[PDB]
Order: C-alpha cells, then structure tokens, then sequence
C-alpha cells in the first residue's frame, strides 16, 4: 500500500532522482502521480509541480534553453534566447528556497520579484523580461556568496515528475544536467558545481528541491536507459507487475475507492457475479496473470510481461472476454508473430490442437510439410474452461 | 451492418477510449471506422465532429499537436510562431464545445465561446488575433484545474479523430505527449487526471474525455507494424478478419442494393443471377473461392498476408471476375511468391497439373543448372471457370 | 597530493588532461577538487568555469558563432558572439599581460579590455564596437612580444569540461584542433596563430588555459578513437579504487567533509555498519574487488563498478538500498537476458534457491530455455547472500 | 634527415601544384609543412606570404573563399558586403605581388602596389574605402583577362596556404565550383585556364599557379587512402612515416638545442646523459623501443595506425618516459584494441608472461565462457626499465 511510496519517498532524499522501470501495464505512472500529489496536496499542475513526458522531438532547446522569437508587441521580433520547461523550475524551485532563509540571502524585495515573473502565466513583456534577466544575473551572484549549510536545507520540494524518459534521447535532452543530477553535485551539496550553459551564457545549478520522478517501460529494448552514466545518477526502483491486486478481495479493495457507496453496491454484486462464473474461487485473475507471466519470462525476457493494468477494469464476464481478445492476445500474438508453437505454450495449449483452444489448426498442410493455426473467437462458458486449463 | 463489426467497436472504443482496427488488405477497416462515425456523429463529411487525417512517413510530430512553424505575415515575411497540429485543434475543440454545459465557468462562458470559434475558423490567425487565442487558450488550462472531477466525466459531444494508417507513421514520435495520455482513466475527468506540459508553447495539455480515436492500421508490412508495447496497451486491438460470407449469392445482393438504393436493383440482380449461373448455378462460389486461397495462404505465408474481400465484392460478370482476376489479385500472388512457381501453383491447387486448362503453364525449356519456372496463360470463356473449378 | 601529483605534473608537461575511467570513480571530483585548492575558487566566474559537452552542443557555441542581438528598438544587427572557450582564452591572455610589463603599453587599455571580457550583461553596441578594436590591438601586441615574456604566466586559467565525449570533439574544437597542443601555444617553441572563420580575428591559446576534460568510458561508439585526438590530450587512467571502501579508510573520508559534532554520530554509524557485517573492516573493498574482477573478465575493463555507489553507505539498509536499486539494475543492464552471466558475476554459478538474489523459475521453456527473476531479500538473509560473493 | 623530406615535397610542388603530408599522428607533417614554408618563403610569421587554415566540418564556403556579412556602416543603413575569405584572399595577394614584378602588366602598376596594401591589411576594411578595394579588384581582372598565358607560366613570389586537417572539414562544401582550380593544367597560367565567376558577388575568380596548397591530414582516424575521393586526384601525397631516428641521444641532444641554445642547453646534456645511462649503456634504446613497438603495430592493424615519434621527443629522464608511457601511449594503445587482451599483450611481446613485472598483470580468475581478462599494472622505477627491456 504504502510501500512503494515510501521507497520513492527514501530514494529521492538519497540518491535525489529516481526512476519507476518497469514492464508496461503496472503502477509506474500512477505510483509516480500519486506521490507528487500526496507530497505537495496539488492536483493539477503548476508551481509546485510539472508533468512533462519525453519523446523523441523533445530536444535539448525546449528543455533547459534555446532560442526562441517572442517579441508580445506584433512587431519587431525579438530573437531572445528562453528558457525550457527545467529551467524555469530549477530557477523557480531556487527562488522558492530563498524566502524561508533568515539573513544569508540577503534579496528579500529582489527574489520574490523575480518568483512573481517565474510564476506568471501571462508571456513576459520586453519591459519586465529586461528585469527578470538582470535579477537572475543577481540570482547568480547571489548564489555563490551563500555558506552551504544555508543552501542545502530549502524548505519546498519541487518535483519535475517525467514520463517515458527512455523514449527521448536521453544524454541529448540532458545536456548541462549530465554532471550536476547527483545528489552531493547540487546547490548547498559538497560540491557545488555553478556550471555554465551554452546559449545564454548566463550561470546555472540545480537547487537541491528539485527531484526528477521518470517513469519509464523497459519493454521496448530498442530504448533502453543503458548509458552507464545516466545509471549512477538515477535511482531504479523495479516496479513488476504484480498479479496480487487481481484477488476478489484486493479488486474489491482498488475499484471500490472512490465510488461513495453509490455504485458501489453495484460494483460489489458485478464481481459477486464474475467470480460466479470463474468457479467460485477468488484467486482466479491473481494466478492466471502469474502463470502468463512465468511463461512469458521463460520465453521473451524479463521485462515483456503482462502487466495488470489491462484485468483490472474488468466487472463481469464478458468484459474479460473483450479484454482478452482485444487488448493482450493481440499483444501475445505480436510478440511471436508466425512463430505458432510458442505462443501455443504461452496458454500452454501445447498439445491441444482442435476443441476449445484459441488457436485451432487448420485443416490443410503445406506443400513443404508446414501448418499454420487460426485464431478461434470463443464465448460463452466455453471460454473460461480454455482459460481455467491455462492454471 | 450492425451485428458485430459495429457493436464491438462502439463497445469497445467507449470502455477504452482508442481502437485499431488491425486486419489485413482489403477488409473493411477503413469502411467500418467510417460508417461507425458518420452513423453516430450524423455528419457525412469531416470538419466539426470529426476529422479523417491519415499518417505517412512524413508526417511530423510538429504538425500533430504542436511546433513552430513559420508563419508569412506583411511586413515581417519570415516569422516563426508556434502552430497547433490537427490532435491540438481537435482536442482543444473537443474541450470548449463539450465546456458549453457546465456551471462552474460562469465568469467566462463568453470567453469559451469566442475561444470555439477561433479553434473553428479555418481562415488562418491573423498575429493581432492570435495573442486573443492565447491568452484564452492559457484561461482554458486554468478553468479546468478549477473544475472537479464528477463534472468532467460526462461531456454531452463525441469528437473524433480517425486516424488512417496509423502504423506507417513513427508512432511514437508523433504521439509524443500523446504516449500517456491516451487512455480512459487519465484523460481529463479520469481517475488520474493529467495535464502535461507541451515543449514549444509551454502551455499545458490535456486530452479531454469528448475524444476518441479510431486507428485503421494495415498488418500486411512488418516493417511498419506497431509492436511498441507501451503503446499497444493504450489502444484496444480488433481484428477485422476478411470474411469471404460477403461474397455469397444473397449477401452480394444485400451489400451492393444497400448503399445502391437506386431503381437499379432490378438491374444488378438480374446480373448476378446471370454471374452465378455462369458458374454453375452455384450460390457459394465466391466464398468458397476466397476462403480456399486464404486457408492456402494461411498455411505457407504470415495469416496477415491474406487475400481481402474488397476485390471478389465489386465483381458483376464473368468478364469482370476475369478482370478482377488477371489484373488486381493475381499479380497479387506473383508478388507474395515472387519466383517461387511451386508454392504459387499449390496455392490455386494446380500443383501437379503443367498444361491446358491451368494459369501457370510450364516452359518445355530447362535451364543450365536444373532450374526450371512457369509462365502466365491468359485464359478467357468457359475454360477460365473451369480454372477456377480446380481452386474450389 | 596523491592524484594531482599525476594532473598537475601532465598539465606542465603537456597543456591538457582527460581523466577518463569507469563511472562512480572520482574523475570530476578530482578535477574540480584540484581546481579550486590551486585557483582558491569554490565558485566559477573568475579564475575557472565548468562547462559540459553534449549531442546538441556546437562550434558556434563554444568558441565563436554568429547571434542576432536586438536590444530594445534597434534593428536586428548580427553580432558576433565569442563562444565560452574565446571567453576564457581571452580572459587568460589579458589577465597574463595584465601582470608583466615589457612591451605591453596601455595598461589602462589592457584593463579596459578586461572589464569588457567579464560583462554579466550582454555588450552595448557603443562598448562592443570598441571591445572589438581592443581585441584586434592585443593580437597586434601579442605579435610583438617575445617568447620569453610569454612562456610564463602567473595566473594559471581552468577551463575543465566534463563529459568531453559526448559533444562531436572534432567539431567542438574546429580551429582549434591544432593550437591546444603545448608546443603550438602562444609562447610555446612553435606559436601558431591561427585565423578564426566567423570574425576574422587572429586567435591564439594562451599557455595559462589547462582543459581538465573527464571522458566517461562506459559504452563505447561515443569514447575518443581518433587519434589526432588522443595525443593533444594526455590521459589518466582513474581506476575505480576499493581501498576508499574500507572501514578505516571510509571513516576518513566522510569525516573530511563534516563538522566535529556529527563526526561522533558518523563513526558510531560506521561502527554499527561493520559490526552486522560479521566484524570484517575489509568487507566492502573485497565486496567491490571481487565484482569488479568479474566485470572486467566477462564483459571489458571499463564497465567496471565504481566507488561512488558504495561510498554513501551508513547503515546495512543504506547498503540494501544502493545494492537494489542501484547497481543490480546496472547488473541487469549490461547483461540483459543473458542469466549464466549475471549469476557468475555473483557467483551464485550453481546456487540456484534459496539465499540468492536470482530464484530459478521452476519450468523451463519449449526447447530447452530457462529464465531467472530478482528475489528481494531483507535483513541478514541479505548479508549471507552477500558474503558468499566474497 | 629534413632536408630529405624538403627535396620531396619540392619535387611534387612543382610537378602536381599541392601535396597531403598524409601520416600517422606523432609526425612532424605539420611541423614539416610549417618549417619548409617559413625556410623559402622566408615568413616566420603566418601573414602577408602565408598562412595557416584548420578545416572542420562547421567550416562552410561563405568564411572560405567569400560570403555575405554585415557592417559598420551608418546607423540605419546596416549594409550586407561580400566580405572575401581567406582562400579569395590568399589567392588575390598571391595574384598581386605576382603582377607587381612583372614587365607586361605595366599599365596600372602603381595602382597594383595599392591594391597589395589593401590584401595584406590585417583588419576588417573601411566603409569609406571597401569600394575602393571593389574598384581595384574590378580592375585586376579586367587585366588579367586581357593578359596572354605566356606571362603567366610563372610567378616569382611563391605563395602557400597551409591548410591543417584537411580530411576532418567537408571538403566538398567548401570547394563548392573551385575544387577543379586546384590543378596545374587549369590554374591561371595553364592551357585550360579557367576564370570561373563567383556566385556571390559576380566577380571572377581563378588560383595563380605561384600558390601553393601544403595540406596535413591524420590518416589513423579511418582513412587509409580511399576517403578523400574529391581530393585524391588533384593532391600529391607523401607518406610521413615516423621516424624513430630522432629517438637516439645524439639526435635527441641536437632537436632540443635547436631552439633552447642558450646556456641551459649544458644542462639539457647532464640531464639526456642521465637518463641514457639509466636505460643501461646504449644510445639506441629510445629508436630500438619504437622500431620494435612499430613492427608490432604494422604487422596486425594497419601501416598508417603507427606510433609517431612525438610521444618520446619529449624526454628528459626516466620520470618523462614514465609520464609518455602510461598516459599518452599505452591509453592509446589499449583503445587500438578495445579489450582483446591476447594482441595488446604482444604488442608489448609479453605473451608467455602473466605477471612479475608485465604491463598487464593477468587476474587469476577465468571465464564461464572461457575468456580471460588482464589488468594494468603501473610500475616505477627500475622495474619500470627492466620491463621496458624486454620489448626489445
Ligand atoms: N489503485 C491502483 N491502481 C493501479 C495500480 N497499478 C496500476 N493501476 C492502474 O492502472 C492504470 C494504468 O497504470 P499506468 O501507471 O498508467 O501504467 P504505465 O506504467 O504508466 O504504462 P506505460 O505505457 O507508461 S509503461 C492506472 O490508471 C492505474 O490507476 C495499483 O497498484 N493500484
Ligand atoms: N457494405 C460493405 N462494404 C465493405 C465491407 N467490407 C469491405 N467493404 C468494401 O471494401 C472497400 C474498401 O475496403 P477498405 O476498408 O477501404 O480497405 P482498407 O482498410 O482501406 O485496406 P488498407 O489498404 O487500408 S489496409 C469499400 O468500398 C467497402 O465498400 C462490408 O463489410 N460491408
Ligand atoms: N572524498 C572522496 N570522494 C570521492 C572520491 N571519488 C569519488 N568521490 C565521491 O563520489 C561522487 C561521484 O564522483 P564523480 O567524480 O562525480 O563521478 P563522475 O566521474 O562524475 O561520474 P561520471 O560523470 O563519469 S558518470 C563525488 O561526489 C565524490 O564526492 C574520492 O576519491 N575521495
Ligand atoms: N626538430 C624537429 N621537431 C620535430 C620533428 N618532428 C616532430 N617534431 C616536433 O614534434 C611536434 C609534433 O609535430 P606536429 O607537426 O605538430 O604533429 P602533427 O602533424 O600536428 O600531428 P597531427 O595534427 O596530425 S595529430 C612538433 O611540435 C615538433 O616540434 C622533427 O623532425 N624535427
Ligand atoms: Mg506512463
Ligand atoms: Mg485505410
Ligand atoms: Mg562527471
Ligand atoms: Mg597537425
């Protein structure tokens, strides 16, 4: 329950960074949405938090600084070098630390001047952009004259949480982030690194608020995080695919969270219902998503398994027969594309060919003496005893 | 019509949110995501309720929901400003035309409706009204973190996008933002709801509930085929399987005099009584005759290679089944066996037959080495029908 | 004095270093902790700055590069933007001559042109227009200076690069490929000035700017096979050292950097550490050496694991959580699916259940193919599948 | 041994018109291309006779030969020049001073000295006199156009323009119409002499025959011969090898007191003598270390994959030597062979050896597989000599 939040919330005091890897179809974008919420009680992001999702057209320009034409007057374009999505929270998440200090930082009229043109959703006119580039010249000069025990307490946690961040090119996107993403490389660490950026030549560090929670999928190996130096930074946190929600009891404990006993009574007869028509046992969905995924880490690999986002919405019978049939056994299909005497095995269905199986054999054969099978589109109580026989 | 391919998508696409109609060529997966959305939305063309794009190897990731994009205005020419795609023009049109009847936007419910008709206006933005887009653009992302999640579940509209072609695009690119979106429970009013944050503009994001998006991917190339399975999780597969009972007696009538409500019906079925006759009085031809090629291709190609039901279903007479036949589906079947001559003489159950009445006829020449291959006969008449007997 | 015996005694011998090594080792740490105790900076700005290489980082960045500057009604003039390598040439040169005086007339001129190379805000067109005849009166001085004036220099600029394979390092150094070496700086026994492309200035590198580079030599495709490039650039081997994961040792390092109070608290967390390691002082360096020996057996030298991820252990949970999430993903990652590996590189060749962090899956595939999954284990159970590894 | 390589690079001077010192690195073949041109152009400084261009590929046409840049002109009249490159440049003031001393061009000759000051002007150009500089070119070409090509053959002043690294820039972008010139059949003297127009600027333009082009080229990165497709026909090349000649204590003794021939170089003789009497007795240990490391590299990589000898050129003692070994070469010898342990070992000729004084102490554990791994080992020292020995 609380278990996986408290091994983020472990790892981001640690390491500073962490990253939810996983098969796809489990808890990482959720675990990652529900800590950020619970932590800084923000539902929808803003200041105190930023949900960005990476690709592979998310360069470096948009991230930290580029270029970029703003002029906010219909005329004389102004070709001004602005700041990503991380620089404007590293600098926001540092200014937003500079109000709690006692006398260190002495800019108590010249830092909430420059948080109040962070926070502004209005794009900045040249006659207030000119004073938010001086006061974070002043930023700079600032930070730099701060004792480290003064720096490296900041009150507020900022989260940059992320998505897919094996999706963009990764050591491309992080460019002046490579070296400063430890947690003893930051501001008030014990080695502080005011590194220097290309474009704007202007000095940058990442405060020691700002925790970067990206989730990734790890099935796709095509892109996989294997720089070894994006692997110290990180913390990884395997979040597997667990089969365990899938009870009665625990699908009763999950879908019956937030219904305000209103359709809840529905949703309790409607599984009252669905493990009727299983056998009575309520530990079917638990061991037929874990005897798929040990067949599957026998075959494919590791992280190709099946997670449990696609059982989890199901409320009777027949909304497992079109999750079945239209959401993994096209998934289990695709991976073993003509390679017929796997996926066979994968339902374990090895020596069954005609029948209640779900791929029936054709009844031609080849010239060369090859088969191939068709997919049988079941229904009925017919399709769960080709389910049960999976068990 | 509605019996299955029409129940399971509307099922199907309201429960999941996305559905790809995967299926081989010549199926009705680009038919049946049409009829669906013009017998539900009841416009017949795109525009308002729906918009029929389709994807290519040229398509951008800066054309689908957002780049820049230089603009022509007077007296600047080259002016970069940052352009909306088509999924950021629908899905913020799904959000301000399904935000008309709400009741937690009484400030700006005339602020709503001037931001629909700028997203409806199809002249382009001119830059003294593109800031007034803008900045109500950045209004829209601040009434919806306002708006509670029980009022953002039932939006009166159903916007679509039907996407063509899905898989020929780089599909996770041009889903950049769109790769943890899509889904049912983290849309806007879902159990998670979330609004990312777009690169270029910097304005948040987020897909609203109205929207649905129904992919037609084609499974016949590999190379170009979806196996990002964090993305194959977020659609709902349905395989559209080439069903050869369309091409019976009764079901040609009722296919070709259902979309022809003419006076002509007197006319095609005096013709296909004839087409059948022809060939034996026999009411099953057609659908023996593609089920025997697709079980025969099934067994020695991939089961997604088969021949679809689009080339028997337009057919009327014997000289146009020749046509159909010599010209579209039969180089079709020197290109799956292309110089493979035993395999693709198997395939029209003439393995062992090597002259007369047969396609392929054998050459009375060898070659140097032991290698020997066929040659096309064009036949025409009686004798074709007779060609055609031996595949049945 | 124990690794800047090597960095600053290849620095005078050949202009610059690359501290290349496995990741987790000490390469920035010890090219910014020699840095600042010889340049007395614990912040960038005057006397050094950091600056990284990466994919996106290019020629006109870097040294000299056209930008348009509008500042706020004038038309878009394109200026002519030094790079951070020319900011830091320059600042070099300028403050060596501000030093000396032989030859170098104009003192005030020399000044005036330093004040205009540390400008926080960008340069007005009015104090531009003269910066840029200031720079062309320094290269007219310099070509009138004799080498012996100029082969010494007090202040000692730094310009250290992290990560200096990432960026395209041919193109990064454009012209510049054939000026760091030290025989061809200005002052050296060959002083080559060369003419830059954008601006047409002359530019010559100072003999003060040593370019601390620490390449990361994890994977490869990206690590520094030109050639042209690996004799401009002296490096050093900085091996991932397991003698700093000792008990006395790792005392004496994280009480460096504390204060004198907390000091008693760290040591008595260390002393609970190794105290449910079975009292073995020598447990973490054999614990890292007898990883590192197998990694550098089966899959190359270089992929090594190192002492940063093991250094900021303070409790045996502190040690669960590095093992877990830290370098048994990195384990995972380097052998991926290849599980008569990954249990050898642990030894646990022929332990297969039990106190073993891999469990054998109890079926095995069709044809003779059989998968392994990450057992989670807790407490001294843990500890016992970790001292079988030494 | 210099003066060798002088009479072979004069030789293909004169004969094709340019020359690649094409080499592995640790040659002189820049210090060979910057010392012949300052020994007979007698120029010690890169200006006004020579100069000196790194190539790279952010290295375009417009900073080469000529493009478009801005100016100090008024304040609201920014103006966009043909602000020539160093190669239209190079080519001009050889062009100049050639015509400056010759008989038949004595028409505008005192405006051809004016037109000299202007190219050997080390500055950016004046607004209120560029045209004057436009004027004067306008009537050079004029002249030049209107000249014969027997007065052409040659020209007197002998100019270069050492161009360094010539394979790392893009050739072909910066020769974009100009790389045809280069030849001594179409300079401007030969039978096809050929004055090309500019694209910018319209003005036209042709290479004199007295300017040479003395290219370095690394040739250990990839290239062996067949990467420079667009400059191996026009270009001489001459393979600078590396001589380990210069490794011996009497030639040692005279390279370093070449330059450094003040009082100190006494010095220099007590301390080379030091160290040669730490390598044992001989003077050949230094030559005898390199030729026998050389033949090891050239019999398994590549010929042109060699270490150059200038590495060792800078040793003083035996603490240089250890200096130049562990950081300079051996890092470099362990990247020629990333991680193959049974050739770098016999590189070194260690291969019976497995520890007691060896670079690569091997670990005493093995391989599931079967590989085995080795470990560097730094010595000091003289284990360091002893180990050191046994190469040769
Ligand atoms: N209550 C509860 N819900 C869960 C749990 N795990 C997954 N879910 C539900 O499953 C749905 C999908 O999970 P999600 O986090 O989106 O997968 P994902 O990892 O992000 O998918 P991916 O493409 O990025 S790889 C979520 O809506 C979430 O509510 C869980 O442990 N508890
Ligand atoms: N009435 C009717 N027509 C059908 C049916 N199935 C296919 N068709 C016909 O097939 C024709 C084309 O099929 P279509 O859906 O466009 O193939 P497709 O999906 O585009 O094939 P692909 O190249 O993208 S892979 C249409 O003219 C349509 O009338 C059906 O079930 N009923
Ligand atoms: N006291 C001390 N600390 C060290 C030593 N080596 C590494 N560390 C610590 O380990 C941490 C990480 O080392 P670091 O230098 O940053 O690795 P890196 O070279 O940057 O790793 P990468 O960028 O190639 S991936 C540093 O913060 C430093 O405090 C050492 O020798 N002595
Ligand atoms: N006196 C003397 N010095 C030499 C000789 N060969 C090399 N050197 C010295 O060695 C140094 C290296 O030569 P250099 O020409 O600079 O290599 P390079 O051609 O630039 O190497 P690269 O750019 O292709 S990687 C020079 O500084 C020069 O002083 C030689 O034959 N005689
Ligand atoms: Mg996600
Ligand atoms: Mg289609
Ligand atoms: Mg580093
Ligand atoms: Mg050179």
């Amino acid at each position: 329950i609380k278990e996986d939040y408290f091994r983020v919330d472990m790892l981001l005091n640690k390491k500073g960074q962490v990253i939810l890897y996983g098969p796809p179809g489990t808890g990482k974008t959720w675990i990652a949405r529900k800590y950020v919420v619970e932590e800084t009680n923000e539902k929808t992001p803003g200041n105190k938090w930023e949900f960005i999702t990476f690709h592979q057209s998310y360069s470096y320009e948009e991230f930290i600084e580029g270029f970029r034409p703003r002029t906010d007057n219909e005329e004389k374009i102004r070709y001004v070098v602005e700041d990503g999505i991380f620089k404007k929270i590293a600098l926001r998440a540092l200014v937003k630390g500079l109000f709690e200090l006692e006398d260190a930082t002495i800019g108590k009229d010249k830092i909430h001047r420059l948080y109040i043109l962070l926070t502004k959703k209005e794009p900045l006119s040249p006659t207030e952009y000119e004073e938010y580039l001086r006061l974070k010249r002043y930023l700079w000069e600032l930070v730099g004259g701060l004792p480290k025990d003064k720096l490296k307490n900041l009150t507020p946690k900022f989260y940059l949480i992320i998505d897919e961040i094996n999706r963009g090119n990764i050591s491309k996107i992080f460019g002046e982030l490579i070296t400063l993403l430890e947690k003893d490389k930051r501001l008030g660490g014990e080695n502080q690194l005011i590194v220097r950026l290309p474009y704007s030549g202007e000095p940058f560090a990442v405060p020691p608020n700002l925790y970067i929670i990206g989730t990734m999928n790890t099935a796709d190996r095509s892109i996989a995080l294997l720089d070894v130096a994006l692997r110290r930074r990180f913390a990884f946190i395997e979040v597997e695919p667990r089969p365990e929600f899938l009870e009665k009891e625990n699908l009763k404990k999950i879908r019956e969270k937030k219904l305000k006993t209103e359709d809840r009574k529905r949703l309790n007869e409607k599984l009252n219902e669905l493990f009727s028509k299983l056998g009575n046992d309520n530990y079917f969905l638990k061991t037929l998503l874990e005897k798929i995924n040990v067949r599957i880490t026998v075959v494919k690999d590791r992280d190709h398994r099946i997670g449990h986002s696609y059982f989890l919405n199901v409320e009777t019978v027949e909304d497992l027969h079109h999750v079945w049939y239209y959401e993994v056994l096209p998934l289990l299909m695709e991976y073993f594309y003509n390679d017929w005497e796997t996926i066979k095995w994968v339902l374990n269905e090895k020596g069954k060919e005609h029948g209640n199986v779900f791929f029936e054999k054709l009844r031609l054969t080849g010239p060369n003496g090859e088969e191939a099978y068709q997919l049988k589109v079941l229904e009925g109580d017919a399709f769960i005893g080709a389910l049960k026989r999976i068990i």
